[PDB]
């Protein structure tokens, strides 16, 4: 029930900001000074201007490094977020891959959906579920995902845990 | 730090899913069966083919009311979320509001950002801070704020509550 530091960062529903004590509203005393995430009066800085930072709420960064959405954010320039261009990747983009757990289809573009997510997921929040470990030719996950002691792709502390073979382990 | 049902709708950060306990992770323990937010392995359903609904994490909302993020949905058909085409609203529009809190800007467009929430602002999350209440004119609040005692349009506690001139006053 609490947003962004003392939330582990969550983040609020329908754009409410997180005011700087962790709790979920909207206006001044959420959404000025201190804002976290959410509706925030001041926006978050993004991309090539903020160390490669991601906009929180699956906002748009605008080519300026400014987090939002709408044509200025999402239109031309964008560089990263639910952008109105395709964005790219899988061995067709040189490995790389989607922002934000977004799945690569088969095809190199990035999204979330059974089209992205399913058969052909190249990384990211694939549904396929394919398997890792020892207990698969010693494959490892995708996105640095914790591969579990029965051979799983996750994060969590189920995944990342006492068995975790590859992956982000917890240490 | 719980999210869904037990986490006052929070959302995990990154399109984590919420497994359906209220925890936050990546994997089918997560994503699979009860999965309430994130990157749910089945697309929760929305607008039209499911009585009006918006998807969580700002998804976008496809032409066969279903929730993700791609061409697939946020292109043609798009019925919500950061949709590739320019939502309209404000009083261009028939006085409608955007989705989610998002800014009507001065001209007639849903966005996040100066553009939308600064000067001109029409409902939504604006950054105005225009005044509500006795204190101005016995103007509301749009989206239904609730006005405070000290005549301010927000959500929460202090809004909401006691000294509530009008708005979604908790009651």
């Amino acid at each position: 029930q609490r947003c962004g530091e003392q939330g582990s960062n969550m983040e609020c529903p329908n754009n409410l900001c997180c005011s700087q004590y962790g709790y979920c509203g909207m206006g001044g005393d959420y959404c000025g000074k201190g804002c976290q995430n959410g509706a925030c009066w001041t926006s978050k800085r993004c991309g090539s201007q903020a160390g490669g930072a991601t906009c929180t709420n699956n906002q748009c960064c605008s080519q300026y490094g400014y987090c939002g959405f709408g044509a200025e954010y999402c239109g031309a320039g964008c560089q990263g977020g639910p952008c109105r261009a395709d964005i790219k990747c899988g061995s067709q983009a040189g490995g790389k891959l989607c922002p934000n757990n977004l799945c690569c289809s088969q095809w190199g573009f990035c999204g979330l959906g059974s089209e992205f997510c399913g058969g052909g997921c190249q990384s990211g929040a694939c549904s396929t579920d394919k398997p890792c470990g020892k207990d698969a030719g010693g494959r490892v996950c995708t996105n640095n995902y914790c591969c579990s002691k029965w051979g799983s792709c996750g994060i969590g502390p189920g995944y990342c845990g006492a068995g975790c073979q590859s992956g982000g382990c917890d240490g």
